[PDB]
């Protein structure tokens, strides 16, 4: 069967590429379409920045945050991979929207940390997960150390199913206004970091938006949505491949995308 080909192909990739592959695909109402290691814990890496943006938009939506509010910072705010933050340093600030846009589309760590500072840190980000029905996802640390991905550590982890359901909740389950849901979706579509990952393995006809992650011990992740045959899906892929090169990890997630494609199109 179609479902058996999905399973077998993912395992074939796990053995050949020395990898753990976590996959969850849900429909708009959170119901399971397909999975693999779906309740296994993986490090979030940068994938959480998409939910971070949801939290921010919910505060804008409610009137408890302002999109053009200036977030001030000095050089101490700069950490590894902070390309937007470095550029705006001289000027002395980024706005709420600037920083969230940097976080989502460039995976900018400094901009993520700037927002976390403003919204109440890892604990607030975690309670946002809980408030929207995710009892699994947890942010414990700031970037970049939240991506240490230490053996056995439960900090800064999710599961594929918990994150796919969170994605469905943010985009299709009314957690945000229509205008805020639309902005986040465009940002996810215009993401600058995911060209060689999941969307590389989806057909060119699919509308896909996603948020990547890369962190220690060969973590390569991608979460988001696709519209296929005019149906909407939420997908979360988490993988660990410590033996693989940079490029091969990308190709691994994109290969998972092709396995997904065949299951969906069948």
């Amino acid at each position: 069967s179609e479902k058996l080909t999905f399973k077998t192909d993912l395992e074939k990739l796990e053995r050949e590429k020395a990898a753990q592959i976590g996959v969850a695909i849900v429909d708009p109402q959170g119901e399971i379409v397909a999975g693999h290691r779906m309740a296994q814990r993986f490090a979030m890496c940068s994938t959480f920045k998409f939910p971070l943006a949801a939290l921010v938009f919910e505060r804008i939506d409610s009137g408890t945050e302002r999109g053009d509010r200036k977030l001030s910072y000095g050089p101490d705010m700069i950490v590894e991979w902070s390309p937007a933050t470095e550029r705006f340093l001289a000027s002395g600030h980024m706005t709420v929207l600037e920083a969230a846009q940097a976080a989502v589309q460039l995976s900018d760590n400094g901009a993520t940390n700037l927002l976390l500072r403003e919204i109440g840190g890892p604990a607030a980000m975690t309670q946002y997960f809980r408030k929207i029905g995710d009892s699994v996802s947890r942010l414990d640390r700031k970037e970049p150390e939240m991506g240490d991905n230490t053996p056995g550590d439960l900090r800064d982890t999710t599961t594929p199913i918990a994150m796919a359901r969170t994605v469905a909740k943010v985009l299709y389950g009314g957690a945000l206004t229509s205008t805020s849901t639309h902005t986040i979706e465009r940002w996810l579509i215009g993401n600058q970091t995911g060209d060689a990952t999941l969307r590389a393995g989806f057909p060119k006809d699919w509308v896909v938006g996603e948020k990547t992650g890369t962190c220690a011990n060969g973590a390569r992740n991608d979460i988001g949505f696709f519209k296929a045959q005019e149906r909407d899906y939420a997908v979360a892929v988490y993988t660990t491949a410590p033996k693989l090169s940079a490029v091969e990890r990308d190709e691994l997630v994109a290969s998972v995308g092709q396995v997904i494609t065949q299951l969906i199109l069948s």
